[PDB]
Parts: C-alpha cells; sequence; structure tokens
C-alpha cells in the first residue's frame, strides 16, 4: 500500500557488504538489517547508491531484494532500487522486484544519458503503474535536476509515494506545501527538513552507523544539540563521494569485511585515525556492532575489480 | 597501435538504428557507416553516448562492435565504448571488445556512482593495459570533472591515446600545451579547438548528418563562414540532450527508422519543421542519404520500453 | 529442515503459464498454485521440466521462485529447480535460490554435455552443502542413468533429502530398502510405488490437472479402480513429450492462456477432442478450474519464439 | 554461401581452453586454431559440444565467435554452435553469431526438454532463414533421434547446408542417396562414411589432436591401415563422455593449461599413462604442439566451478 510507505520516517540506504571474493556477504548483511530493526529503522533501500546497486548484476540485486523481503519483510519495509538510466532495465527490474514481494520502488531519473522532460515523463510512466514508487532526485550525481513540473505531472499516479530529494530544503518545501510527501536525502539537512520544512523523514546514509541517534533525531522533536553532535560524523562521511566513507567506517567498526568493489577505494590512514576520534567523541555505544573500533592498516583492505 | 589512433582527426560517434521491435537495424547501420566512410570519416565510436550504449545489453554491444570490425575494420578505425561506472563491467567489456578486434576503447569516468580521485586512477589503471585508450571527460553528464592531474598520472601508460574533452577549448589547451592529444567532443567548438587550441580533431555528433562538411572544417584550414554555416544545425542538435536531436534528424532524413528506445523521445513537431528549413539552408546534398527530408508526424514514431 | 522435505508426499511439478507476449502470467500462476494448496499438494517444483525451466532466463526463474516463496511459502514447500548441465550455473542458481528462501533444490545430472561418474560426484558436491536437495534421475531425457553407487556416495551429505526417480518401481525398491527416500516421477507408476515399493510420494505432472484424485490415490490406501480410472488421462498426457499435453489440457480447461514458448507446440485437434472425452469420463468436477472444457481451434494457440 | 559450407571435408569441433581462473585462454586458443589451419582443417565449430558451449555464458561465446572470425575467417570457415533446447536462445544466438560474421550455424534438436516432431520443424524453421545451417543429430546426448522425415521437411530451405549425423553410416546413406550433404560426427566411422556411404566429410573431435592424419583419411582415398592406426586414440577419447578425454590429452600435450570447467574432470592417472603410450605408437610428430607429452599428476589439474 502507498500510504504505508508515505508514513515512513527513518529509511536506511543500507550498505551491501562483500566477501573477500567480491560476492555479497549475506551473514554480515543480515546482521546490518537486524541492527537497523533493533534501533527502530522503519525501511531499507536495497541496492541504492549507498548500497552500490550500480555495481551489481541484476540477479544479485533481485536475489538481495527477495532475500530481504523473505527474511525481514514482516519487520521492515523493503524498497528495491529498481531504477535505471535505461527504461527497459527499469521496467524489467521493477516488475520482478514487486513479484518477489518488495513494498516499493525507488526510481532515479536517467543519469549520464540524460533525456528530455518529455522523456522523463515517459520513463516514469513506464514504471509508476507497477506499485508504490519513490522518485529520486540527486542532480549532483545525475546531471539533471528533476523540476517540480515533472514531479507534479507524474503525481497524478496514485502510486507515487513521494520524493527522495537531494537538491535541498528549499525544494522540499516547494513539495511539502503542495501535498507531496518528501524524504530528505541529505543527512546534514534532514533535521531541519523534518522539523521546519515538512519532510516526512530521511532516506539516510548515517543511520547505517548510528540508527538510534538518527531515530531520536526524527521522532521526538527539534533538538539542535543532537544535530550538532552528529555533524562531524556526517561531514567526514561525505568528504569523498558516498559510500566511500561509509564503507570505510563500517569496516573500522568490525560489522563488515574491509572489502571494496572498484571503483570505490577506502579513505586513507589519516582519515581512518580521524573516524576513531569521531566515534570516541560521540560514544562507541551509539554505533552499530560491539567490537572496539580499529584504525586498520592499508594492507587490511581488499579491492575487487573482477567478480 | 596508439599512434594510429593519435592521428585520427574526424571520429564519428555513430548512431545505432532500431527495428520496430527495438532490435538493432543492421541494414540501416551498415549504410550509415559506409556513408561515414565515403565522406572521409576516419574512425567510429561504437555504442557511445550518441550510440546509446547506455541502453544496450552487453551481448548486443559486443555483437555490434564485432560486426563493425568484421564489415568495416579495414576502411575505418573501430573504437568500442567499453567504459562504465562499474570497474568489473569496464574490465569485462574492454577485454571482450579487444578480443573481437576493436582498435581502441573509450573510457568515461564512473558517472552517477562517482568515486574519489584515487579510485579514478584505480579504475583507469584496470583497463589501460588492455590496449589503446581514449579517456572521456564530460562532467555535465557524469557529475565529476576529471582533473588534468589525474590525466597526467595515468598518461604514464603508453596505451593512453588521448582525451575526449567536453569542458571547453580552454581545458583542451591546458592539455595540448602539455604533450597530451585531445579530441573535442563539442561540434560547436571543434573548428576553433583544432586551429586555435591544439586539438588533433573531433569526436563528433554532427558528422552523423554532414560528415563531408565536418571533414572540411578540420582538414582545410580556418574557415569562419563554413563554421558559422553549421552552427544552426549544431544548436538544433543540442537543444535537448544528445542523441534526441540526432535520432529525430536521421529519421527525418530517412536513413533510419523512426524507432526510439526509451527514455529517449523524438523532438516535437515544431522542431522537426525547423530541421526541414535547416536542411534547406545548408543544402540537402550535404546530408547523409538520397531521400527527400520529411517532417514526419507524431504517430510515425515508435517508442520501445520492452526489448 | 531436511526431514520436512523427506516427509513430503504430494509434490506438483507446477506448469508455468504465459501471457500472449511470452512473459510469465503470474495471475494464472497464482491461481494454479492456490488450486494445488486447496486440494492438499504439499510442495511445488518451480521451473521443473514440466514448468519449462529450460526456457527461462535465470532472472525470470529466480523471480518465480522468490514470488512463490513470498506468496505461498507458509502454506506449501517451494522446491526450486536450480540444476543445470553447467556446475557454475547450478552453484549460482542454487545459492541465489536459497537466499530468496526456497525450501529445497531439485538437481538433475548434467544432460547433453554428460560427465563421468567422478564428474557427477564433483558436480553434486558443489551444491549439496547449500541446503536440502532432491536428486533427479531421468535418463530417458539426460542420456545418463545415475547409478545408486553415486546416490549412496552423495548421501554422505546430511542435505540429501532424496531422489526423484523416473526409471521404474524396481529401481525405487533398491533405494527404499536401503534407507533412501524416493518420490516417483512417473504418474502411471506412483500408486504402486508408494503402496508396494516404499516411495514416500510422487513428484507429479498429472496433479496439475486432477490434484484431488492424485491426493486420494496416495493418501487413503491402495485403490486399483481409482488408479485404473486416471490411466487414460495419464497416457494421453505423455503421448508427446511432457509438457506438450499438459500445456494443451490446461488451455482447454481455461486455467491458462493458450500460449506456448517454443520449441513446444500444442497437440492437434483430434487429440483435444480426445481430451474433452477423457474429462467427461473422469468428470469435469475433478479437474482444476470451473469453466466448461473447450476443444479450442488451431488458431486459438499462440507460439512465441522471441521473448 | 551455402555451397561453400557443403564442400567442406574436414571440420574440427575445436576445444575451448581456459586460464587458471576459468576464463578463456585466447592465447592457447589462437595456437590451437593456427595448428588446425596448418594441417589443413577447413572449418571449425566454435563452442560445440567438444568446445564446451554448454558451459559458456553467451557473451564469452559470441566473443569467441567474433574473435575467430576476426583472426582466422580469411583462412578457415567459422561455424558457430548457436543451437539450443530453447528456441528463443537459438534465434538470438544465431542472428548475433551471423552478425559478427560466422559462416554457418550448427543446430541441434532441443535436448533434455524434448519436443514433438511438429515442434522440431517449428524450432528449425525459426533459425534456417538466418544463414547456412548444419543440423546436428546425436540422440545419445539429446534423448531424441531426429527422423529422416524431419530432415526432408526442413531441407526445403535452401539454407540447409547439411547434417552432422551421429547415429551411424546406415543413416548417413539414407541421406546421401537422397541429395542431402552429410558429415559424420563419429571419428571411428568417418573413414567409411566418406568412402562407402557418401558422406562429404567429418565434423571431428580427434582432429584436435592429429589434424594431419584426419586430413589424410579424408582427402586421399581408402586406407584401412591408416584408419586402424588411429583407432586406439579414438577409443581412448570416448571411454568417458567427450570432451573429458580430449581436455585431458591436450593438457598432456602441453598445448592447453590443465584447467577444467566443472562438471568435467580429467581422466584418472591410469588413462593418462595410457595416452603417453598411444602417442608413442602413433608418433608425437603427428600430434599438435612441440613439447614432450607428459603424464601429469592429479595435483596439476584445476577444476573451476565458479567463474
Ligand atoms: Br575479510
Ligand atoms: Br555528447
Ligand atoms: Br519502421
Ligand atoms: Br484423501
Ligand atoms: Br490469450
Ligand atoms: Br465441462
Ligand atoms: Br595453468
Ligand atoms: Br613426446
Ligand atoms: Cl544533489
Ligand atoms: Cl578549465
Ligand atoms: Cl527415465
Ligand atoms: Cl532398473
Ligand atoms: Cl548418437
Amino acid at each position: 500500500s502507498v500510504d504505508d510507505i508515505k508514513s515512513l520516517r527513518l529509511i536506511t540506504a543500507i550498505k551491501t557488504p562483500y566477501l573477500p571474493d567480491g560476492r555479497f556477504d549475506l551473514e554480515a548483511y543480515d546482521a546490518l538489517v537486524n541492527m537497523q530493526i533493533v534501533d527502530g529503522a522503519e525501511g531499507v533501500i536495497v541496492g541504492g547508491t549507498t548500497g552500490e546497486g550500480q555495481l551489481m548484476s541484476w540477479d544479485e540485486h533481485i536475489m538481495l531484494i527477495g532475500h530481504t523481503v523473505n527474511c525481514f519483510g514482516g519487520s521492515i519495509k523493503v524498497i528495491g532500487n529498481t531504477g535505471s538510466n535505461s527504461t527497459r532495465e527499469a521496467i524489467h527490474a521493477t516488475e520482478q522486484g514487486f513479484a518477489v514481494g518488495m513494498h516499493a520502488a525507488l526510481h532515479i531519473n536517467p543519469y549520464y544519458g540524460k533525456t528530455s522532460l518529455e522523456g522523463l515523463v515517459s520513463h516514469f510512466e513506464s514504471v509508476l503503474p507497477m506499485g508504490p514508487t519513490v522518485i529520486y532526485n540527486v542532480p549532483s550525481r545525475t546531471g539533471q535536476d528533476i523540476p517540480p513540473g515533472v514531479i507534479h505531472t507524474v503525481a497524478q499516479s496514485a502510486n507515487l509515494a513521494g520524493v527522495k530529494e537531494c537538491v535541498g530544503n528549499d525544494r522540499i518545501k516547494q513539495y511539502t506545501d503542495n501535498r507531496i510527501v518528501v524524504w530528505s536525502g541529505n543527512d546534514d539537512q534532514c533535521h531541519d527538513a523534518k522539523w521546519d520544512y515538512g519532510a516526512t523523514g530521511v532516506i539516510s546514509v548515517t543511520s547505517n552507523l548510528i540508527p538510534g541517534l538518527m531515530r531520536q533525531l526524527l521522532f521526538k522533536g527539534k533538538n539542535p544539540s543532537l544535530n550538532a553532535k552528529i555533524m562531524p560524523l556526517v561531514n567526514w562521511l561525505f568528504e569523498e563521494p558516498n559510500p566511500i566513507g561509509l564503507n570505510t567506517a563500517l569496516a573500522q567498526l568490525g560489522v563488515v569485511r574491509p572489502v571494496f568493489r572498484l571503483p570505490y577505494v577506502p579513505l586513507p590512514l589519516a582519515k581512518r585515525v580521524e573516524f576513531v576520534n569521531i566515534v570516541k567523541e560521540i560514544g562507541r555505544e551509539n554505533f552499530v556492532g560491539e567490537k572496539d573500533v580499529k584504525v586498520l592498516d592499508d594492507d587490511d583492505f581488499i579491492l575487487v575489480g573482477r567478480y
């Protein structure tokens, strides 16, 4: 149901952990989703940008979606990132994603191979009939800012749940004033988006590391001292493009193996020493996992190009 | 060999024509490549941005690369667009592309799922050893500008042929002053890139339509009036994201079927009328094909989502 | 659990129904699985020989498996047919199959590209660790009778549930006397198999049509007259290779569309007239669906090659 | 043309060699094909049963086809095994194969998921329009003997080059007496097929090892003692299902790496010792490669399940 999605506040763009040979680490993955559920995350994006969907083959991706529904579908909402810059792929991945039982679809606009505003309408209308859909706007990554007019055109579909919006709180307000549910895509803006700009919540990267704190941040009420306290973490996580920092942090925490699928590559030593201090400053207990945080040696990391 | 690639002036990023069901129209494609050859185009990019590589499955792409080499490899240089935002795909497509006898690879930086500068080097160094390589910078599309420092780092490989640069002529000059071969990726800039900024040539969209005229611009010396003559065609070609304009124009010229793979959608009626006038002004004899240019009506066009 | 699969008695090799363009018709499929549940079937093979697994791409197949698990997993055992003549495919299909929550895998011996008995052991040991496994012997189709020595060798794995045996009741006896669970894969034999030869049950084609009668046959005691009654149906079902008859019969009953993926093709008119009389003799009320059975015209059937 | 294929007398079903990680070893492959050309083989089957087409993903397969055409097409006829038990795959693989320039297609009848005789005609008629076709009958592997009637039905197409026939010389004679070109697919029968039953040639496994000797058997009249001389090699090659013996023999000769894709596993030590004697008796100079034949130890062999 659409309204079940519209009412979600904390959705995690869950990271996809790997085995040393590059394959998904499903044991680690399950542990990750369990810690999300425990600390009150209400949804997960499967193979989003943070989940490195762009580096998956489709059978892996659909497997991971079906897996998450199968294991956790009764505790958390499952949102498959089945979007693509290719309409054919979007169509195919969306209908199969829904068939294995995902609750909603995340659809970005075609990136790289940008299309016209007419083309966008055609693209979204190809997948909107399939079920609850969250449209995903991230111009910094795609090359194209989806204008409000396009969002209003396709909002005629009952199946539009809302927008994962990344251009900023000004855009969110443009939408939330006009009866369109929005989740902030930026962790450094999402407190204000929720409390001041009418966002329903966040689709979050940082909730991978501190789900409990991100829950407190969105559920209880305004709280700038909590927002300020997590900000040094948030900044560290985005000095290089996401999910490079997240990947690096989760491995320092022991919850995932220090394995990267290329083109991503871990943060250097100096940055890794820094994270240890950010953890110490915020308190290890707020971070996922139980293991003492490590700095890790350069030689600990495994980069995979062929898998 | 790298020097054979370094000397090419006119490279056409060839359009990929479709059958009504959405499969490749090899009959129309073959005729397109021959018309490139007749008018002195020196190389082709297979499945580039213009060629809609982004919408192809890999079997189809490798097929088209091998087809092009088999039928035309003796008369024209074949450069497979085997780049990707995924290193695994880039590695895999590039070695398979070379195995079927392509002459060079075009490699963009990872788009959408952007990586760090360190990751860029890792990405590029995974494929440079395989053969002659052209690195492709188009930050409008990718969201990441490849810094000259990165280009200079990877230029330690003897397999770097040069750069398809899209940021502008001033960037081109930064490279050409420093021993780096550059092809302009901007038709509205390529005349001046060649004569004022040290560029070796162009990797062209517009040459799909007027290959003879583009050749003249790079081969004969500064010609401000020929350059001014093509400008209205170029401006038309890029009013919407390439290859929408090109796809539309080739259908109007009757050299391809009016079949579009989504998310692309033809230019509207008014622009199509405009194109008939543009052809008139420049002269029909300068455009590919023999058939009278048509406006085409809306319902002539076939939009393919499932293929 | 392995013991759970071992205690299954009535398992249906469910047919895979299609839409006019050759894609899976999930609406029809869901209704077929429900009718199996209502008349007591305890498990289903998904994409078996009868389910035309041979004609699926793996994305489609894992989708179907995950769909069946998601919709029916709590009411019925889902056995994914993840075997292949390629160990790589078998490995990959099986692990993905279990990850989306299938209860067991069906594993044939490599067919067409036959391997040595040693190769057979290597192949089965590649997949047995992954979960509960039914080994499928059908030398009339594979070209290779799996010898009991091989079965006894691989039976060292705690994950071997049993054998889907197609050679005959005397083979079955060899196994059941020696503590190996067996399901007959021959409908014309399965009654004797279960009552006289120790078979735990059947993996059935005919239950697709008359699940209630197949249940009665296997559950309520030795019944020579009931067995004799179904035999005209069973014989008709296998005049041409299965599932040609079943596909035809289900269309005639109106429970699936008259759509065939090639290389399969429907039974001719005279045979379809014959099916109407078999239905009248057994009684329409014993067959899946509510609609009057039809002969159907030759022109009703759609044959799909490209999908 | 079709006639160009019909006059071919010695065709090799070339082995596909692998690198330690399971990928194609194009360097070894190129040496194998070169050796075939040197000793007068006039065509190759690419990815046949002997070439382990059944273990290949389609992209590496079309790659290998396109590679063989690009590198050797001027010197040898390239026949892609694009046949399948799935008509969709057969259609798809065949046209893509011809697109990259293969000279003919090898087409088997659907194995394992066997179809009706009407089904077979449908299946073959989907691919016969694409290019010169060789129909492949080997019921010991398919479970279905293609009857003469089906061949005569499909022979109405001018694109039927002929039949690769494995059932025996008597079958060959029913065809050759009725204007249909045949290649024997049995090395132990091919001498007599040619000289006594009107076969045009062989499509050979054994020519992978001793191409010159096979040439002599087929181009130089009856020679029962040359024929008897090769027979112990042929018997050794087929004691376990082909290509297990050939893969083993080629490793021993050092012209390929001792690498197997599962389910295939090498012949045991005793047979390897036996091969060394077979080589001594026939004479090393007749076999491919210059290196001294080795026994090889169990330890040397690499079995790949995941690639
Ligand atoms: Br590790
Ligand atoms: Br462009
Ligand atoms: Br058309
Ligand atoms: Br009962
Ligand atoms: Br229908
Ligand atoms: Br009735
Ligand atoms: Br080796
Ligand atoms: Br020797
Ligand atoms: Cl953004
Ligand atoms: Cl600049
Ligand atoms: Cl059997
Ligand atoms: Cl027996
Ligand atoms: Cl045979």
